């Protein structure tokens, strides 16, 4: 039916369990006092590499083949330089294979330094997609590597879904999961998992209003990507949903809540100050969603809500700015 | 025998457990690698009010009596707008009584607004130690209230001991606790508890080398307070150890590790960046201790080490400053 099944999520958990953390679920009376609801925080900011994306990246490294004639990937390649590229590098390192990040000439020096500091090699391209594509395909082919998309690669989607296996086991009375959405790999993996195991549990997406393609797609009933690169402090959810995650999200996600830039910032600061968790602003999106006016339309029966705190890869300098 | 015994810690546990968090113990692969040890981090930064101090504060509010007919305090009065005052204020809220903070009339608006944010009621005094003390005495008496010393009050030392009761359950094979020390209420409480329950477990203190009265006292065999108020980023451990906590520390604490300012700062940033826990610098003291050269020489048999991350009440502005 979909590009992944619950069986794929379980194969992923089996494949990755020995190398990731089964992150804790923490609580806050203050947030519980504030939102009306009984909240649980799945702490993927404590995951290896600083975000959940090690789950999908490691599953892809351990499950994908480079070719019909070779079972073992000999390198990994991606155009993503943030959390995904960091996770993919670490996964490659675990498996003893090189990682290549395709980067435009125009990337900030800080981006180039950070990639080299996570242990990946940089391959330069022009800021164009013709270039980026020529370059990554050349690298993938010449290194006998796997290209690992940050959110549309089914092995990636299947790995991110393992968050929901943990949450359901950790929070048996959970009524809903709230998940920040960019490309929708985490959303879709979690929606597959929840709806396979316990479809009475709601799956809700949280998204910046400034980058609201998942909301607009669900509103319209078809895939409507951002027409232009979005501007948001939630830097990890600037991708649009794609052709592999959209059908899952259309059919299996119960609702989308959009949140303003100010809502994201206030929710981020609230978590920093009142929970003492250094979430990245992208991980504040799900918290802003549950605090938002529109989340008041959620039935009072939906009491036990687990919010995925998806990452903690924040720079203090980038902070000082917007705080 | 000391100003408390383990019996007092058990009482404090029953008194407070319904109202505080049984904070988690977390771990860090990178910090295990940097130390060579199996570290466990007791996350008192997640405790109600942002530090462990609610344990001693609540125990005191629920067990001390005012100088009045009614045996229950009708208010709490404090000089502190820090972790102690915040803890006492929350304890007062739980008990449905006002908390008053005595503030010099020349306090900045910023501080006053901040004080009122956590819900304390300001009473003004004149900016001298005489007026501060006399206003607090007056307020305490007129309100039928109580005052609670931040580290030498027996009820406070006993409540802080409850940290160790939880750690010994949460980490059954623990070999050592590392505790930041200022006035030593937390250290003394923990030492009483550990030495009562599993005395083969080591109790180590950690303090800034800029405020090294605990180290000096243990070396000399006698209480040697800081000659002058110390300068340290570790704001929460500027107090010297006192007459009530010293004998406990003298007898029941295995060793003291001192750390420089730079070590404190580096350890704090390491925890922020690698553990994603917003600890205050005072809580970075114990982490710095375990990372320090002196600690590296501790016997390898002391493998499982629980560090108390004592607080997370840090101001963003001050952090930007360093
Ligand atoms: O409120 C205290 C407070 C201090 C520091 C931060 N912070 C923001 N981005 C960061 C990156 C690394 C370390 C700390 C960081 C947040 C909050
Ligand atoms: C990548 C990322 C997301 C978004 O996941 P998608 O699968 O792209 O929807 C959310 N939070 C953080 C911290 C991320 O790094
Ligand atoms: C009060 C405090 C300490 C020190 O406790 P003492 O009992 O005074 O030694 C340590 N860390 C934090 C965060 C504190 O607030
Ligand atoms: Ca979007
Ligand atoms: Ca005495
Ligand atoms: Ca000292
Ligand atoms: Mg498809």
């Amino acid at each position: 039916q979909y590009d992944i099944s619950f069986a794929d999520v379980e194969k992923a958990h089996i494949n990755i369990r020995d190398s990731i953390h089964l992150t804790p679920v923490l609580t806050s009376s203050i947030l519980n006092q504030l939102t009306g609801r009984n909240l649980f925080f799945k702490c993927e900011l404590f995951q290896k590499t600083g975000s959940f994306k090690i789950r999908g990246a490691l599953n892809a490294v351990r499950s994908l083949v480079p070719d019909a004639l070779e079972r073992k990937p000999k390198a990994v390649v991606t155009h993503s330089s943030g959390n995904h590229g960091q996770a993919l590098t670490y996964a490659a390192k675990l498996e003893g294979i090189p990682a290549y990040i395709v980067v435009p000439q125009t990337a900030p020096d800080c981006k180039k330094l950070a990639i080299q500091a996570y242990g990946a090699s940089i391959v330069y391209c022009e800021p164009s997609d013709e270039s980026r594509e020529n370059v990554a395909k050349r690298v993938t082919e010449e290194t006998e590597g796997i290209m690992v998309h940050p959110n549309q690669e089914p092995a990636v989607i299947a790995g991110q879904g393992t968050i929901a296996l943990e949450v359901l086991n950790q929070v048996p009375l959970v009524d809903a999961l709230v998940v920040p959405v960019g490309g929708g790999g985490m959303l879709a993996g979690i929606a597959i998992t929840v709806k396979a195991l316990k479809p009475s549990v709601k799956v809700y997406a949280a998204e910046p209003s400034n980058a609201d393609d998942c909301y607009q797609s669900k509103l319209k009933g078809k895939l409507m990507p951002n027409l232009y690169p979005p501007e948001t402090i939630a830097d990890g959810v600037k991708s649009s949903i794609g052709l592999n995650t959209w059908p899952i999200i259309r059919d299996l996600v119960d609702d989308i809540f959009t949140v303003t830039e100010d809502e994201i910032k206030c929710a981020t600061q609230l978590v920093w100050e009142r929970m003492k968790l250094l979430i990245e602003p992208t991980a504040g999106v799900g918290v802003a969603a549950v605090l938002s006016q529109h989340f008041q339309t959620v039935s009072p029966e939906v009491k036990n809500i687990c919010i995925v705190l998806s990452g903690g890869n924040v720079d203090l300098t980038s902070s000082i700015t917007w705080v």
